[PDB]
DNA sequence: ATATATATATATATATATATATATATATATATATATATATATATATATATATATATATAT
DNA sequence: ATATATATATATATATATATATATATATATATATATATATATATATATATATATATATAT
């Protein structure tokens, strides 16, 4: 339908007046906000304590002394700092939980686009050229459920790695040189940073589905009408297909410990090879070093999240 | 490196000035002028 | 010896995953997760299209750059036939340019740009795809090689 | 051992100061819109110069 | 009958002039919105005093 046009312009006016991460980058203050927060969050491994938080925006605020013409003040700016994290919460960009703080699905979109303005890792690359083509590639044998073509597939994949192994027996293998090994650790580091990008999405999608449900619930003034089709079933009431099953699906890979367990090892041995220092800085070697902890750590916070949610409107539907 | 702390509010107070993207997404009329544009290259990126 | 010790162990895998094909355990990818597969191959085709504009800009400051050096260089020759006689581009803007004609190199084995052709209409092809992906997606994915080329 | 007085554990009442939350009013910056003048561009009529086509005329 | 060099007629292209519409640069005015400042009220925390619940010390 062509009004979906019309209805997606309407819905950029929504956005820009009810989004925050468009709300934020239309204030004269952003750059200094952004640059604050993103060198709050930069370092942390999993949320801030609070008044850990506190002391680093500071100290931060501090850095910012000769920065007066943002009202910067020298007289306190542990009171400055309390204050701008109550500001910054109110316009819910970042959020209070569990006695940390954390960064909204606004705050990662808002940084994301700054920090991507101009320096950017290209993904105009060979590497990422080969990439998709290997995905491509794999994906076509599994969409297929002809017999033949599978095992003519693995027949012929079969003997160009034969191919490839009695050229590598005989030593002529090869490595990378400099500048494609650097072109590759930006490309990977690119692809694997980018796992952790939907985890405060999940949150959000989760909790209005739970919203959803209670205003259904309270808005039957017969409430035993509905319950029933609720209650006849003992799995998650929090069914959302939306993300919820694609994130399960992701566990149904994380809980393979074994590929966790060669990855962990793969990572630091590839940050281990000379031209590593100079294809990522210190802070992205740093986030792609722990990268394996932090989605497993990330993963246990967001299922808890939902069995909390889950537990408690459980507790909602019965004595209702 | 150490420095982009103090740089990086430099950086980003100039780009919300200059670059074109930023500039946009700050006008009043960012949403119209977005949609039509997405319109108008939405169906070939050739040119 | 790391290296044909992996690709014997990987040799040996796709062996087995041949005796498992040969013995009729074929499984392909339900509607739940094709669907998934495709969203993800389209958003990493997507990406190769993002730098053709940046390139070109590199190259023109590159060039402002070249001219501003010449005419402030109102007393000196060697530098301008230092860049004559060499055999390269005039404009070497190596964070961009040599990545993008690496790229470039990439794209001029036709042979593998064939198949990736005929494997975007084989999946577009998948009654799942027409779920997975909205009509315009869908159009721009099928056409990903031939504005690849002419870009 | 008796009789008096005081002390300890806990909460409530009252006061002081700090700090935040809320609302309004204001000044400021800025975007933006309009208006003016100017320059620029296109169309038509006519005069001027150039170039080509056709024909004549010399030499073979 | 063909080439080869003038001459004449015709058409084309260009230059000049004017009328009309549009674009650009600059300046100004206006409105809106943002951000800030100011004022007020309330909340929280701490301190001090008194009241309630419970036990012990001092003097004879």
């Amino acid at each position: 339908m062509e009004e979906n046009t019309r209805q997606r312009t309407e819905n950029y006016i929504s956005a820009k007046n009810q989004h925050p991460a468009w709300i934020l980058l239309a204030t004269r203050r952003a750059p200094l906000v952004l640059s604050c927060l993103k060198t709050l969050f930069e370092k942390s491994h999993d949320g801030i304590p609070l008044e850990e938080a506190i002391q680093s925006l500071s100290s931060i605020l501090i850095e910012h002394v000769s920065q007066e013409q943002y009202d910067i003040n020298q007289d306190n700016p542990f009171l400055q700092a309390s204050r701008e994290l109550r500001e910054w919460i109110k316009r819910r960009l970042i959020v209070e939980r569990d006695g940390r703080i954390f960064a909204t699905d606004a705050l990662e979109v808002a940084i994301t686009f700054v920090e991507s303005l101009d320096n950017r890792f290209m993904t105009s690359t060979a590497s990422r050229l080969s990439t998709v083509q290997r995905e491509i590639e794999n994906l076509e044998t599994r969409l297929n459920p002809n017999p033949a073509n599978r095992v003519a597939t693995l027949r012929r994949r079969i003997s160009e790695l034969e191919r490839e192994l009695q050229e590598a027996e005989a030593g002529h293998i090869e490595v990378l040189e400099t500048h494609q090994a650097v072109e590759h650790i930006r490309d990977v580091y690119n692809l694997a940073s980018s796992l952790r990008a939907d985890f405060r999405r999940v949150e959000d999608s989760w909790r209005e589905a739970d919203r959803a449900l209670r205003q259904s619930i309270i808005g039957e003034q017969y409430h035993r009408g509905d319950i029933v089709e609720r209650l006849l079933n003992d799995q998650d009431a929090l069914l959302n297909t939306p993300e919820g099953r694609v994130f399960d699906s992701f566990q149904q890979q994380l809980r393979q410990s074994s590929e966790l367990k060669a990855m962990s090892e793969r990572l630091r041995v590839i940050l281990s090879h000379p031209s590593a220092s100079d294809a990522l800085n210190r802070l992205q070697r740093h986030d792609l070093r722990w990268l394996v902890k932090r989605l497993v750590d990330e993963s246990q916070t967001v299922l808890q999240a939902r069995a909390r949610s889950e537990r408690d409107v459980r507790g909602f539907m019965k004595t209702g």
